[PDB]
């Protein structure tokens, strides 16, 4: 059925604190208390002026951020080791970010 | 849509005093005088600052504050009891919070 | 925040602006301060008699608006009175219930 709640059992699968955002501020779902969002989200829309290309991350670890398609981007709080954060970026990507760039789009 | 609306409806078959509103504090409905209602807010602000959980209610009675989803509070006016009162809110959200929290999303502009 | 956006709002009419609190804290202002400094004791009495939320007063080039209980806005602008005003209408309808949770009167 709908996405987002897709999403988020995706990315429960193997980290606990998420949030599926859009550009400008809008959470689609998160698992990330409202305090650290709010400071967090300030930083992120300066990176995404030409530092996040579409189809890229960014680390800045506990903080990950991935651009899944041009307006929609995930955020992760996780000690993951790097190789398994890229695997479930790339992953979640070639399953999602067809539906969610139809779904959210800018 | 009808979302808030169908919300109202439910909520007046038991209470007459009651605000539906964001976590930013933009009020969506209220039969609460918007007078009365702006001065619960100082509560309301240290709620949502000690992050109290989605389904978690805040009783200084008569007002009683039910956080339904992240970003959509409800707010009464009752002297009902809080059993009668807490199964309402737990009621509320089996019915409301999945579309309120795809109608209604944080939005942090 | 939701400030820096209040500031953002006022500054596409008015340069010379000022957001405080009730009790004088000042959130954001463009007034030097020796500018505000002898212009909150005005604001305080004028408190007093409780100009009304919503209400604004003029005394050119200074206005003052009570968006809500506890927030003014001050503007140091030589504007026609109708311009203020609906820039100030304006301002209240994309802020002031987030403005009344954000700073609300205490007690
Ligand atoms: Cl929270």
């Amino acid at each position: 059925g709908p996405i987002i709640e897709n999403c988020a059992a995706f990315i429960e699968k193997t980290m606990s604190k998420y949030a599926i955002t859009l550009s400008d501020g809008t959470i689609l779902k998160s698992t990330i208390k409202n305090e650290t969002l709010k400071k967090t989200f300030p930083i992120l829309k300066n990176l995404l002026k030409d530092q996040i290309p579409t189809g890229s991350s960014f680390f800045k670890l506990p903080v990950v951020f991935f651009r899944v398609t041009d307006n929609v981007i995930v955020i992760l709080l996780t000690n993951e080791k790097e190789n398994i954060i890229l695997s479930m970026f790339e992953l979640f990507s070639t399953q999602f970010a067809e539906k969610l760039a139809l779904e959210y789009p800018r």
